[PDB]
Parts: C-alpha cells; structure tokens; sequence
C-alpha cells in the first residue's frame, strides 16, 4: 500500500555564520586545569591578559571554584593577583621568596622554583602585618614590579 505525498514548498532564508580562530608558536604562558587536566588556555601579554581574565574571574570561568592555574612568574603584583583570584592549586616557572612564601601560607598548594632568602624590597623591613596585600601593592608600583618587565 502506496502513500500519496502532499508537495510543501522550501522557502528557506538562513544566517551568516560565526567567526572561526587561530594559535600563536608562543603558546599559552597563562593556563587552567581541572583534576590536571588542560580547562583553559591564555597569554598574560596581548589581548585578554592574566589582568582581563581577573578582572571577570566570575563571569568567565564558572568553574573558578576548587581550579588550578599556571603563570610565569610569581612575583609580588602576582603574589597579589593570585591571592585575589583565591585558587589553591597553582604552577609557575620561576617565583620570588616572599611572594612563594605568602603563597604556602595561604595554604595554597603550588609548583614552582627560585633559590632566594630575599627580594630587596623595602616594605618587607617597614610593614608588620604582611596580612594585608593592600599594603606591598603601593610599594610594588613605587618599585614598578606590576608591569611583567624587567
């Protein structure tokens, strides 16, 4: 038993479509993992930084709770950054003594490496409370240290 067909015209009328992406040889020197495993990928240097990326932790990354990071260098205005992003598992390739310190004792578990006692920094021998992140980041632009250039 055959079934008759009844004919219904197209009349179709669709969208552009999105834009596609691109990778940079220099490779994400920022980055976030979730149970090691590769969840986000960014540069601290050119469009959206480590700062831009911070500067809407909430509204980017759902997920921001119980995450892990990857930067370069952990020195006081990174210090600063990661301790008000409040992640507890990070990586760098090089951080400096106070900055390592601070780090582990917020109970942030971290892998990173530098042999040194102390960065000639005078608001470590000024400042008593080395609570406040408030305090050293007046000092870390008097020093300039905020600006990843040496």
């Amino acid at each position: 038993m055959a079934h008759h067909h009844h004919h219904h015209m197209g009349t179709l009328e669709a969208q552009t479509q999105g834009p596609g992406s691109m990778i940079s040889g220099l490779n994400p020197t920022l980055r976030l993992f979730k149970d090691h495993k590769i969840l986000y990928s960014n540069m601290e240097r050119g469009l959206k930084p480590l700062l831009e990326v911070d500067n809407f932790i909430n509204k980017y990354i759902q997920n921001k709770e119980g995450l892990e990071i990857y930067d370069k260098v952990v020195g006081k205005a990174a210090a600063v950054i990661i301790y008000n992003i409040g992640l507890q598992n990070v990586q760098a390739g090089v951080v400096s003594q106070p900055a390592k310190d601070f780090l582990e004792s917020r109970g942030i578990k971290v892998a990173y490496k530098k042999l040194v006692e102390k960065i000639n920094d005078r608001a470590e021998s000024l400042i008593e409370s080395l609570e406040n992140p408030e305090e050293v980041y007046k000092y870390m632009i008097k020093r300039g240290i905020i600006v990843n250039n040496l």
